[PDB]
């Protein structure tokens, strides 16, 4: 006899997965085999960072000007973090920033990748029972991390195409009133910035909106920006904390210390197997408390070594990032157009590893039921593996999110070659 | 705004030292630490091994570049070489007298998250596991915070060196039921922190019984199982099973449980190699699920499962670990009772169970309190208490020797000599 966790409370959804698992697709022993493009993973720089580590061998090397420093990492489990580690990080977040803004290290507390660190959140923020709001559609691993130790409820703040899935004052203030009818306590806003899966990073107004209405509700609002980096065409990516800076919030405004941010190296630098998470906040209370909370999920001191040395290099992080993003929007751009020409459009993203692809013309319905329907065709017909929109929650069918980071560009084209002939019928 | 769980000062000692830190040059008079139990003993070996073997660190397997592959794992059932690698040293530390299967090994991110993680798989809020007393005063926090769930001490005493009696079991699982908290099961530290005895025989068939007869789990924490240096032999829990003739026809045989970690005996707590050992199916599964929130880095899963591969390497410093570990407690033990200060006759760990009784100004905790400035304040060490670790008699500190050069100890031990006078 297990605990309730363990047991019955521990899918449609992974037919795609599995149909994928049992066939893959491959070049030379089986072209028929399906394709993966549901998964998000950035596999276009690995060349770059594999090219550091060849002419900076000392890193990997528990080394430090000829100095053996491994005795000192091995017993390094201090749940603070190496303090190079965390000054490398904020420095690599600030030029994310454009150095818009700066991140004081001490309010950073690093955890074993945005899994941990979205988790560990909520245990800080509110108790069980108590909801959090997030915007329709939304990364689906949300509906494990923050709800199944953690005993709290999502509340969905639904989107619609009808303004680019964009967040409105309406949704806010009914998804609000939604929480209420249900008797449960909001105490925060969950935000993906930029948006897994819509490819989109958070207009002006948007975050204004946002700050406003939390605000008004007295409630956090946790910007989840692991995709700051994949910004790679305009607008801008706006960080919540640039907004902060220019809604004019010292740290008088009370707002000031409801606004918090989650980030990793999981999807920019192509790191998840590492895992670097790292959660900021500007009240001292939740820094504590999620500093204590870390020790169930601390990042190796091994990795942390690496990874400081690595981030130290403003040559290679400059670079990185720049050449990250021309990869990425030459991708991009494969992806869009090897679509449009079977006739299927995206909503039109500027970040993100993936496309939120319009297919709602090829639904034999306006139903979920015919969204599944379509969803079977390309798993068993056209061999695609690619994300049905009401995975993510999507209020309307019809939309599909599919990858492009971590496809060969023959494999892409062979992908859209495929969709274009079953298109053709 | 935030949450109870985000809403024990006995780090008086660890303050203390933070703030006036013995040095050999610029502070010999500082306060020397003997409260970490850490094991700096054997860097030496793990160094050597590094120089001697460059491509383990090096995102290379066999000539070849794997950096890519292995940025990109994140399967939580963890590297197959690495939990081939863990499984056999495991067996290694119990003489190869028990096999673990690599598919019920769980990885985590040190033993504080295993801890905490199989709280969550076998016990709800409001619900309860036995602990033998005194213990790692860490399970206050891994075991309870975010699990809601209780711990009911099973008191042990000095009459019999702390060891566990049938009648401190019963009587703890009784206290639970007077408290309306069901009990799941008995978490015990084998060898023991503070302790630094292994479990004799005797004690592991009384449990085995118990747990059997009560129907609830036993989860044993053997993360120090590489640190016994002397006999009594060390006995997993996996070989009383075998002893006890338990297959897999025993209902006991799914509710035993194992955690372990490389932060004791290898000395690597920064890395974070935690593990969670189950011959129960359910568990494994979502445990492995429960690891996605603490997974073990994969550069370092590399590393290791390099370092553990070489049979040559571990088998010498299993061996090379104990020589120096014993060394060492005989040298803690000795200079100890040259101050008339004896300890509980251990075999095992990185600290011994210090009986002090004798200078306490009284048989209360009040009086231990009193010993315990007068040691910090006036002979300037940093030693635990025994009530932080809720031993129920006043008296007793755990002290340890395994992360303080030769010399420090002595000085230590000349300090202690001078204030006993
Ligand atoms: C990929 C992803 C995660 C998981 O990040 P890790 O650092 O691998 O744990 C969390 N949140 C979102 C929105 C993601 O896309
Ligand atoms: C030191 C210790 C731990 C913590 O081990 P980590 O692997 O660093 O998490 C857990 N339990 C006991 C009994 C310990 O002594």
């Amino acid at each position: 006899m297990l605990s309730r966790n363990a047991t019955f409370n521990s899918s449609s959804y992974f037919l795609g997965w599995q149909e994928y698992e049992k066939n893959p697709y491959h070049e030379v022993h089986n072209t028929n085999g399906i394709i993966q493009m549901g998964l998000a993973e950035n596999q276009l720089c690995f060349d770059l960072l594999e090219s550091w580590l060849a002419k900076n061998p000392e890193a990997a090397a528990f080394k430090k000007n000829g100095e053996s420093i491994f005795a000192e990492l091995a017993l390094f489990q201090d749940y603070h973090g190496l303090p190079a580690f965390k000054k490398a990080m904020v420095d690599f977040m600030a030029e994310i920033r454009g150095n818009k803004v700066t991140f004081d290290p001490n309010h950073l507390v690093l955890t074993a990748g945005a899994t941990s660190a979205n988790e560990t959140f909520i245990f800080c923020l509110a108790d069980p029972g108590e909801a959090v709001l997030i915007p329709t559609p939304y990364y689906p691993g949300f509906d494990r991390d923050l709800k199944w130790r953690t005993g709290v409820e999502i509340v969905p703040i639904h989107c619609t195409s009808s303004n680019g899935f964009q967040i409105t004052e309406t949704a806010l203030e009914e998804a609000y009133q939604e929480a209420e009818k249900r008797n449960l306590r909001v105490k925060g806003v969950l935000v993906t910035n930029p948006s897994n899966p819509l490819g989109t990073t958070m207009t002006r107004n948007e975050l204004y909106l946002l700050l406003s209405f939390v605000e008004d509700k007295g409630i956090h609002l946790i910007s989840d920006e692991i995709y700051s980096g994949t910004a790679f065409s305009s607008p801008s990516f706006i960080s919540v904390m640039e907004v902060l800076k220019d809604r004019n919030c010292d740290e008088n405004s009370e707002v000031w210390q409801r606004v918090h941010v989650v980030y990793s190296l999981s999807k920019d630098l192509g790191l998840p197997g590492f895992r670097v998470g790292a959660i900021y906040s500007n009240d001292d209370m939740v820094v504590a408390a999620a500093t204590k909370m870390s020790s169930f999920g601390l990042v190796s001191s091994q990795t942390q070594h690496l990874l400081s040395a690595m981030l130290s290099d403003k040559k290679l992080t400059k670079n990185y990032i720049a050449e990250n993003h021309k990869r990425l929007k030459q991708r991009q751009k494969k992806l869009v157009s090897g679509l449009q020409k079977s006739g299927i459009s995206c909503l039109n993203g500027n970040a993100g590893l993936f496309c939120w692809v319009d297919m709602r013309h090829l639904l034999r319905s306006n139903t979920f039921e015919a969204e599944m329907e379509l969803w079977k065709k390309i798993v068993y017909e056209v061999h695609l593996n690619i994300s049905p929109g009401s995975s993510c929650h999507c209020t309307e069918p019809g939309w599909f999110r599919v990858c492009f980071a971590n496809l060969p560009e023959r494999t892409l084209d062979l992908a859209m070659q495929r969709l274009k002939a079953f298109v053709g019928e």
